[PDB]
């Protein structure tokens, strides 16, 4: 449905770059690993290249290349992502952090030579030096989450929206509200979708022999939201023959 | 801190075989893969052999081998599982699950030569055969949990205990508790643990290549619950020299 989806058929190598500013604490984490959009398959390993993060590690997961969901064959219409590839997007979000402070975010993402890079500065402010986020009161996990999406035409884009709950160790909930916009880089045509969302999880990981602060990321993400016999509940492909599948429903008479 | 210990140094390769009966629906699971103690690593995928499963997949992630998790240095003392190995040990487990039915388990997991192999017996009863699982009505994803296991010295074993939140489609959520007991299969000396934790998180993904009804599972695994400048929350390693620690705390002054 694009040139962009003929670019991730395969392993596509990733690199990621962040400066971070928070409440004025500074910061940079590069990343690395690969993505196989075929499965929805991110895999990553992201180092705090100034030392500490002064922010949990879990309030960054969404900030660390949506271009590698997996979109069925019969939704690849949907999938603005890939169809911005290679000249790419602009990711644009603020995540505000219930009774706390928010992050603003850019990201550039794009082609370079044969890497997918992603390129993000981020600020946050309003932050409370007790709070859960510069106190690091997070749990180092994470939970399934559905992002939202609808075609922003006006801008010759998407807009998105999901909330996540990051868990607290007395077993309270930090919530994350994000706002996100995604504009094309280039101005070759883009694929603008009907509303659907985004199935991702996430698992996050310590690489036994990393002494730097670090977080390891694997994350799956497959695009939804555009059969089962009325009598006995049996689960059929959505392809499933409309004639075949109602020969199993007769077998109930 | 057991010899059982020394056999998870590596990549071990497993295999899980389950026999199933849910409220008279019959079916059987072959799972293989591998685990990696060291990084608290499993990855494992499941066929149903006898056609659909009549159950949703996500019910069924807590039966498919915690001799896979990572323990810290630290707390070697308080593993179990490896404790029992090669022999092996009993898991039993209640799951209830609120306004349903339950499952009743019983596993063994032991070393057969190199393999590590859990093979289970699986029965559900009182289920609704409208309700969120034989209605399949549970969404593909999983969340983080917390597995809270201490001693029961008298049984020669552990008891564990967590609840799980299966996602639904409407925003609703299906509660799963889990009341499990360990005991050794063999009569070695096993380690018998303080009260702790395991932080376990699950990615639950499809094989685009499998036609068959299936489930690819990640997990990760770390043991925890048996160090911060009470300044500015800067981390450090649990163990990280007190004095240079408190040297960090004075420089605030
Ligand atoms: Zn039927
Ligand atoms: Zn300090």
């Amino acid at each position: 449905m694009s040139k962009g989806e003929e670019l991730f058929t395969g392993v596509v190598p990733i690199l990621v770059e962040l400066d971070g500013d928070v409440n004025g604490h500074k910061f940079s984490v590069s990343g690395e690993g690969e993505g196989d959009a075929t499965y929805g398959k991110l895999t990553l390993k992201f180092i705090c290249t100034t030392g500490k993060l002064p922010v949990p590690w879990p309030t960054l997961v969404t900030t660390f290349v949506q271009c590698f969901a997996r979109y069925p064959d019969h939704m690849k219409q949907h999938d603005f992502f890939k169809s911005a590839m290679p000249e790419g997007y602009v990711q644009e979000r603020t995540i505000f952090f219930k009774d706390d402070g928010n992050y603003k975010t850019r990201a550039e993402v794009k082609f370079e030579g044969d890497t997918l890079v992603n390129r993000i500065e981020l600020k946050g402010i309003d932050f409370k030096e007790d709070g859960n986020i510069l106190g690091h009161k997070l749990e180092y996990n994470y939970n399934s989450h559905n992002v939202y999406i609808m075609a922003d035409k006006q801008k010759n884009g998407i807009k998105v929206n999901f909330k996540i709950r990051h868990n607290i160790e007395d077993g309270s909930v930090q919530l994350a509200d994000h706002y996100q916009q995604n504009t094309p880089i280039g101005d070759g045509p883009v694929l603008l979708p009907d509303n659907h969302y985004l199935s991702t999880q996430s698992a996050l990981s310590k690489d036994p022999n990393e002494k730097r602060d670090h977080m390891v990321l694997l994350e799956f993400v497959t695009a939804a939201g555009i059969k089962v016999c009325p009598m006995c509940s049996e689960q059929f492909p959505p392809d499933y023959d409309q004639q075949v599948f109602e020969r199993h429903v007769q077998t109930h008479f």
